[PDB]
């Protein structure tokens, strides 16, 4: 059928009628798979885990394993994956811990390339790209349209802002505000992702307002609280600047400079 | 020879000699040449041609579509030559129509565990890609180059013949032939004198290349002035011609 | 003791009581597996290799392969793994070479996370943590209670001292003394793993003697020789300082500064 007979499907697994599963893949207990999803060959799915519609998961991926994190001690934690995601070769995704929200969450239209790691309790939004070997250490929040280039390392609890960009081999120990571009080990704030803003149809007015907001946070010698007070006027006028100001206000590990 | 637990597509073409391990998939339009050993748990996808006396290790994906968004299903190709070793979990992607629609690997290359050969990359002969080396795409690696563990190469970069990268090198610009580079970002340190000894280079050639490095890196010349100074040495020693041509064809700039 | 019939067990392999082997795993010739070891699915074991008791080995791991450069050709060479080790998704562990130890050795209670690499002739002690994609290039010694954060790179012949710590994406080219914390590419010494000493129940006076032993080596412009002769007395008092002194005395290839 669409389920390869060489696949192991746990009787407790729930598959929508058109789900494809390849040879030598394991669909574990308490795994749910939504309509149109294709599971390649040599995939291990472990639950409790929910996968949505029209997803593609590639060979040698381990989706829904326990974190090796020594704070995890066997409790019933979840992984939720949305719709229209692509999960490439050798990707590892772990379920959450009771210490946080007992859930790891991915939304829709994400591209997660080969040997990427999505650590316990991470939250990925929609339309994100994680290039080869991007490692999210745990409790990492990645907001919509962020792009992490190959071998980007993200420390535990870091927030990656909407429409942000990391250069290849970036080592992120602090939060990346929305729209900010970071490079290097350790990661350094260069500019804003003006290329991504134009690709996603931002107004000229919003881009100019974001250009000015960067300057207020990074280039006028303000403390963060001083910069947040200076951003208030622009943030009230433009939602993009409010997105920026909020990423800064909610950046619990401080911002990448 | 072909394990009964392997899946061979009807449209694949295997030379008589070829071994395929259990639980390996040999997909549509994959050709595998005589003496080649496909390990267990290998995924091959085409259109792909693999030459003679290759060895591909468990959990490799060789000939997959690039996930690069600019790829759209075109029947792009991967060509691998002879006598290559492809170790555990290596990813090799076919080309894109935007470039020349082909990822190309030559002969006698060693590609160690979890290395990545991005779409449209061109590898020559006798190269070593150490563990987790990543060719981002459209990367040209000339003969005898050695990239140490976790070397990242930016799209379109050229790695010169007998060049060498230290472990964790991040290469954003062309590496000239023989040049040894280290760090993130990568910087030129010296020449691969050991690679030269390994090839039985004459003391004369080794001497002239030591001079040539100084001309380019240590004597304050622009690249133009450097090329002019190298012309006589380039004419006398083919070994220096290689160095000189690698700088000539680096329209991007050279790793400093 | 569930041996999945879909695994290939070599007639020369030896399985102790309560060994589990998941489906589509290979236990090669001259592989020995000790009591209660769990081998997951899609595992490749090559010998000659001896694995002890109550280990866990995850899917896609290659344990006991040969080093890839054909210039190390030579047999037999060995891999020894002790007890209570956890080896996660897609770990590579290579046997030794006749040109050196002829053995790769791992002790007990080690955590080796996804896609870590243990190079030929490496020696790992007890209670070590190697985080995602840590690579020991070859002939690397990791002493007890060391932690290597994700994507730590270790050069051939380097020693990682007892209770030492490396920040994520460290490139270690020189010996890391016992207790010392290192960060960056290339790796630099920042401090000592005090947080680690405390949670191992080190006496406060021992911790203070190590705070002094650090300053005596790194921050007082002493030679190595000078530094050692000054710590003779403290090293006679505190076994802990002796462990620090010994890690420096036995680094003729220089220490990470
Ligand atoms: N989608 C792709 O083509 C590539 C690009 N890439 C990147 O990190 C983006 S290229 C950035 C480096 C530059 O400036 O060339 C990448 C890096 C490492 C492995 C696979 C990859 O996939
Ligand atoms: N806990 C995990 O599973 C994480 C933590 N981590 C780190 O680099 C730091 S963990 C410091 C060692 C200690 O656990 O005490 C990490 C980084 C990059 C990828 C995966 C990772 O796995
Ligand atoms: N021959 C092998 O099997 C090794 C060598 N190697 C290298 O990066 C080259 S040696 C690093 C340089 C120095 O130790 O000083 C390496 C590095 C990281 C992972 C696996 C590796 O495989
Ligand atoms: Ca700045």
């Amino acid at each position: 059928s669409l389920i390869d007979p060489r696949a192991i499907i746990d009787p407790s697994a729930r598959l929508a009628a058109d789900v494809q599963v390849g040879p030598w893949s394991i669909v574990g207990a308490e795994v749910e798979i939504g309509e149109g999803t294709v599971i390649g060959p040599h995939v291990v799915l472990k639950g409790p885990t929910k996968i949505g519609k029209h997803n593609r998961i590639y060979q040698f991926s381990s989706v829904g394993e326990d974190t090796p994190d020594l704070k995890y001690k066997g409790e019933p934690t979840r992984l939720v994956i949305g719709d229209h995601n692509v999960i490439r070769e050798g990707v590892t995704i772990h379920r959450g811990t009771v210490q946080d929200r007992a859930e790891t969450t991915i939304g829709d239209h994400n591209l997660i390339m080969a040997y990427a790691h999505i650590g316990h309790d991470s939250v990925i939004g929609n339309h994100c790209i994680l290039v080869n070997n991007t490692a999210l250490a745990g409790h990492v929040h990645v907001d919509d349209w962020a792009i992490l280039s190959g071998y980007t390392l993200v420390h535990q609890y870091c927030r990656i802002g909407a429409h942000s960009f990391s250069g290849m081999g970036s080592a992120i120990g602090k939060d990346v505000p929305a729209y900010v571009t970071v490079f290097g080990n350790p990661a350094e704030a260069r500019s804003m992702n003006f290329e991504g803003m134009r690709r996603r149809g931002f107004s000229s007015e919003a881009i100019h307002a974001l250009r000015r907001a960067y300057k207020v946070v990074y280039r006028q010698g303000h403390t963060v609280e001083e910069a947040l007070a200076e951003l208030a006027e622009s943030a009230a006028q433009f939602p993009e600047v409010a997105v920026f100001r909020d990423s800064i206000q909610s950046a619990t590990r401080g911002i990448t400079r």
